[PDB]
């Protein structure tokens, strides 16, 4: 059994910004241990899209350890032990009891604590979970985590010059369809809603990223989902079963379809809302001294006065750094303000990167130029509500740019003019 003060449950984003801010928070020596079931040191996670996945030059660890995605200083193993901060690698939590303060591994090993920041982030939807038949057929791949990475990364050099089927349309399908394209596949995206991000992009953003990837090879089938996969006498996949009826041969599915946060272990023992652990502004739980942050919490979104959960990496960057300000608040005595954070999303693939600020509440105007064969793409969106904006949409931004339009959503600005708004967007935004 070892106990430290401070337990970090999972070996993520949050963990390892949560980590950075201990150390600049004075944490000592023999006082923090991080467990998680990867065998590597915290690493920024939006990269095993991105750069993982490049034929040439492509990230690799330890490069991309936290906090370099942020233009911060690399967090190597070697800087934890220099700490006295524990790594517990390898070590899949099955069971944590909050009364008896008591984390047991899937090998019995035990771990106390005192203070625990459960940052368990999110599993991935597997197609088992549709129902699907044929969903554990070999080569349908899942992409969360660097070893999922490394295996998607082997498939590709054994499937070279193949097909491959993406399976979602979110910006996980995004990126997947844009890796494989440009890693020399013929790549198929499949998904059900009636256009890609649904749940960010309007019609008409979405429309430009549909043509975009057309324009690059990439199929999209909408409208349908996979029903079946068929497979070879090994249990390798050969093709993907359509409820449209179309069959799309496969050497390679991968599937990206939203994800789950894992709170399971928790069941029953905190407050749950919006699929995640509910917590307040300071990221505490409804257990004193438990706390939760990034993808698993359902906080106060204190800009929009509601509950919300999210998925972003900034959000795991700055929900850590926030929960370690406050344990070490409640130490002190020294008060903490509420969390205050502006929604900021973004994604790259082929050539193109966009950013997203505030909330997609509103009707939206497109602004700039959104023909897809532009020489350099760039165009942005407004969300107006009750003349005021809450939203906006970049791609192909500036830094300056970027600022501007982050700056719109915090302050939501009043619209006076549309047909000037819509005509110099982006003046709009750099005189706020
Ligand atoms: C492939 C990919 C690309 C992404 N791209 C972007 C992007 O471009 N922009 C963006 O804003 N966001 C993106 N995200 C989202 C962002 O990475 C997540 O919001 C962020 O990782 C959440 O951080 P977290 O610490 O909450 O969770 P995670 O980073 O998922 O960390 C959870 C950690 O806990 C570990 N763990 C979980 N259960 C246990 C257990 N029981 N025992 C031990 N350890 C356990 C996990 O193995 C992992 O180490 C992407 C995510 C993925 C998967």
């Amino acid at each position: 059994e070892k106990h430290f003060k401070y337990v970090i449950l999972g070996g993520g984003v949050a963990a390892g910004y949560a980590a950075r801010e201990f150390a600049k928070q004075g944490v000592k020596p023999g006082e923090l241990a991080i467990i998680s079931k990867e065998a590597v040191a915290p690493y920024e996670r939006p990269a095993l899209s991105k750069g993982y996945l490049f034929p040439q030059n492509a990230a690799r660890l330890p490069g991309f350890h936290v906090c370099v995605g942020s233009g911060g200083e690399r967090l190597l193993p070697e800087w934890y032990s220099e700490k006295g901060i524990e790594l517990i690698l390898s070590t899949e939590i099955v069971k944590a009891d909050l009364a008896s303060k008591t984390l047991t591994s899937a090998v019995g090993a035990t771990f106390t604590y005192e203070i625990l920041i459960i940052a368990t982030g999110s599993s991935v939807i597997k197609l088992s979970d549709f129902g699907t038949q044929g969903a554990d057929s070999n080569n349908i791949l899942y992409l969360r985590e660097v070893d999922d990475a490394d295996k998607l990364v082997a498939a590709i050099q054994a499937k070279k010059g193949g097909k491959a089927v993406i399976v979602g349309g979110g910006y996980i399908g995004l990126e997947l369809s844009a890796a494989l394209k440009i890693n020399d596949f013929d790549v198929t995206m499949v998904f059900p809603e009636p256009w890609c991000m649904p749940r960010l992009f309007t019609a008409d953003i979405a429309a430009f990223y549909e043509s975009y990837y057309t324009n690059k090879g990439v199929k999209i089938v909408k409208g349908t989902v996979a029903v079946g996969f068929d497979a070879d006498a090994n249990g390798d996949v050969t093709a993907v079963n359509l409820k449209n009826g179309s069959v799309l041969e496969a050497d390679i599915v991968v599937v990206g379809v939203g994800g789950r946060p894992l709170t399971t272990l928790f069941k029953g023992q905190v407050a749950e809302e919006k699929g995640g652990i509910k917590t307040d502004a300071f990221f505490e739980t409804s257990v004193p001294g438990v706390y939760a942050v990034g993808d698993v919490a359902t906080f106060p979104m204190k800009m929009y006065n509601e509950l919300r959960r999210v998925e972003h990496v900034d959000h795991a960057r700055k929900s850590a750094e926030q929960a370690v300000k406050a344990i070490k608040g409640k130490e002190s005595g020294e008060s903490v303000v509420e969390y205050d954070y502006l929604p900021y999303f973004y994604s790259r693939s082929f050539d193109l990167g966009w950013q997203f600020y505030g909330d997609n509440v509103g009707d939206t105007i497109l602004f700039g130029d959104s023909d897809p064969t532009s020489a350099k793409p760039k165009f942005g969106s407004y969300w107006i509500k009750d003349g005021k904006v809450l939203g906006a949409f970049l791609e192909g931004g500036s830094p300056d740019e970027n600022k501007a339009i982050a700056k719109v959503a915090k302050t939501q600005p009043p619209v006076a003019n549309i047909e000037e708004l819509k005509k110099e967007g982006l003046q709009f935004a750099s005189k706020i």
